[PDB]
């Protein structure tokens, strides 16, 4: 199964669709994590709103009720920061993959691609004198084989054709006339089959330097690829990440900081004032008689 | 009025009892519905991670950038983890507290209503008794005494112009005069006893204050216990929710960093060459003798 045998090339061949279809399934990939990203952002914005309706008209009162309410806009600043890891990773990196693919694999009449088309043609070119001269020498080798098994054959006669009933002089004359045809033709086709196996020796160099060259481009152009892969899930790792900067961080100091803000003493001196004994009042006194 | 000094005005004060119960169940329902988002999205973090994993292992992706992409849905995983157990926070530590402290701070009574809200009712209630009591008398002597000038100058006035008569009989004038005798009488006494019942209001007013306020007081201090509970178990959600101060949370985009960066094409493309490529050995031809 050797790269070396004729055929066996394709593996690093097909290494160039996969490639492409690699890059459609990153960008697959990072799309269906945007969806994920959203919707949590989108569920967030919705408890935000529907519960600062609901404390604002709910009997919640003072600082208490605003520290409360600090939890809905937590929710709206986390909202906020998934909705930007979706954008980044849709509007950056996801066209980044889509335009290095457009500007990598060129799409023929009739597909598939350029690129794989080109490296095909590169190994069936360097190829091609090789595997002539490697049918020459099977079709050498077996004629060397058939001539030495007919002399063997010829030979075997001559054992038993000493000792049986019916043996003439005629015969006997003509079946030594018979593996001297043989050994001659032994020593033709072993000729043949040697001048094949030299000739193979001296293209060898050459069928090697045109294949280590026509893979070394494979091997360069898959190294583009793996190259701006890496960089790209180095994107993608910056952009999930919402510790890549202190703006997460920030929206948690920010909720500590509202929350240990509220003060129950201030709340219960506001009720006491609007609605309990604070409140001014008009005491009774003495009424004259209208008009 | 308005004001919290006029009779049955306490009652916002009595509403307010209720509706602390009822701010604690809110509580609840906003942290379970926070829970639920959580979870939400921790299940599709799993889900993506699994297609993934699955879509990535079966070929034809290879190598250290395998691993590399392949790393990215160990964070969804590690990430889902960390959303889990807010969601298990929330609802088993924070829920939990409030339920607990509900149970402990309100008692519902036979009939509806919380033992704690009937006490404030029935505290007022009899702190303001004697004044509203009080209130009635001086709302009766103060319409008396309007009566009895209104009663005045009927008499009065009817008086003023049959002196001017015709038909002036001795009796009455004399009865219509000894009517306004009668009405400037009514107006002497009603006057006292409305200046009375009005001096005792006056009396009577810092009890009623400092009756009113101690009953007040005992509400405020319940209130006191709800907020101040309140604002703990906000500190404890916010520590909970907080993902951002979170080591774990910094360690998994460091793996993934460290994942990524490990990543070496020139390993991945030295692999190929040997396992597919030119490096493969290679049985070259040679001369073959006949068998056998």
């Amino acid at each position: 199964d050797s790269f070396w045998e004729v055929g066996n090339y394709k593996r690093t061949v097909k290494r160039i669709d996969d490639g492409h279809r690699l890059c459609n399934d990153l960008m697959s990939c990072v799309q269906e994590r945007a969806k994920i990203e959203k919707a949590y952002a989108q569920q967030l914005t919705d408890w935000a709103k529907r519960w600062r309706q609901l404390i604002e008209k709910g009997p919640q009162y003072g600082s208490l009720e605003r520290a409360w309410g600090a939890m809905m806009t937590e929710a709206d600043k986390v909202s906020e920061l998934h909705q930007e890891v979706k954008n980044s990773l849709l509007n950056e990196d996801l066209e980044k993959v889509k335009n290095w693919q457009k500007d990598a694999y060129h799409k023929q009449i009739m597909g598939g691609f350029k690129e794989t088309k080109e490296a095909e043609d590169g190994f069936r070119k360097a190829q091609k004198p090789w595997a002539k001269k490697m049918k020459e020498l099977e079709a050498a080798k077996k004629a060397y084989h058939l001539a030495c098994k007919e002399e063997r054959l010829a030979m075997t006669r001559e054992m038993n054709s000493k000792t049986e009933q019916s043996v003439t002089p005629e015969q006997q004359k003509k079946l030594v006339d018979k593996v001297d045809k043989c050994r001659q033709d032994v020593q033709k086709t072993q000729e043949k089959y040697e001048k094949v196996l030299e000739d193979v020796g001296k293209t060898t160099p050459q069928y090697m330097e045109g294949m280590e060259q026509v893979f070394e481009q494979c091997q360069q152009f898959e190294e583009k690829r793996l190259v701006f892969l890496k960089e790209v899930l180095l994107d993608i790792k910056r952009h999930l990440n919402l510790a890549e900067n202190s703006s997460y961080m920030h929206v948690y100091r920010e909720l500590e900081q509202a929350i240990r803000g509220a003060d129950a003493q201030e709340d219960l001196r506001w009720f006491r004032s609007t609605s309990g004994p604070g409140m001014p009042m008009n005491w009774p006194q003495f009424e004259e008689w209208n008009p």
